[PDB]
């Protein structure tokens, strides 16, 4: 599942990480785990390449992050070198409320597969979800997690 | 409040043997999500008692090594809930078993249900049992549940879990 129709320059802003989902549990379960990260921003570029702003939780407090990821001959999938992941589709988005997004390693998807729902504001966004779990529906997922506006508020977020 | 639905009809003494926690969910995040998490706990027997209670042998991760633990779970009038004293929790809840394959229970704490909500799924034997967590994910639709995990057949043989 990918948005063919994609426009990387209207998802510029920031964005909430309000759920999070990963085919292996090791990818997730602690808050030091390699892929629970918590995006606060999405910043496109005038050649149309992404770069996603996030912070992760490490030795005990947060650390931002950066993660640079360049465009490719398929609309929606974007190449990346970070959190050994070399992919990152988009999904779907409305622009203005919700976007939902993978990211993965070609070499094993398996092992590496985490999918988010980003929103624009701290708050639960039930359609957003609900587009969220249908998505994932397909994908061999082992654990979940979605979040309170506390949380989304107050997680490694500026 | 979270309103929950327990096994009408449960008859306990056929529930009896070895269990693996094959599923988990809890309604606060931070219940599961750590090897040491307070409910992160792994059933190995649940033992019905003549007298209608229940003796719940798991364990879990603590003090950096794996655990043994004994809940003892109280009897009430309804026989698909216990009145426990252990985890931070109170009372345990059988959502429902077909006795030779799969079991469903949860445990919270009545003072404070959305800050203690965990439930489980648990098969008598160790493998991937799909219409199993099936029915886990049936019986969770109306529970506020923000955290779930599914364990594979390694881990489910896997130090601590057997």
């Amino acid at each position: 599942q990918t948005m063919k129709g994609l426009d990387i320059q209207k998802v510029a802003g920031t964005w909430y990480s309000l759920a999070m989902a990963a085919s292996d549990i090791s990818l997730l379960d602690a808050q030091s785990a390699p892929l629970r990260v918590y995006v606060e921003e999405l910043k496109p570029t005038p050649e149309g390449n992404l770069e996603i702003l996030l912070q992760k939780w490490e030795n005990g407090e947060c650390a931002q992050k950066k993660i640079i990821a360049e465009k490719t001959k398929i609309p929606a999938v974007f190449k990346i070198d970070a959190l050994n992941e070399n992919k990152v589709l988009v999904l779907d988005t409305d622009y203005k409320k919700y976007l939902l997004f993978c990211m993965e390693n070609s070499a094993e998807p398996e092992q590496s597969l985490a999918c988010q729902c980003l929103v624009r504001t701290p708050e639960v966004d039930n359609e957003a979800l609900e587009k969220f779990d249908k998505a994932l529906k397909a994908l061999p997922m082992h654990i979940r997690l979605a979040f309170n506006p506390t949380q989304l508020e107050g997680q490694c977020h500026v």
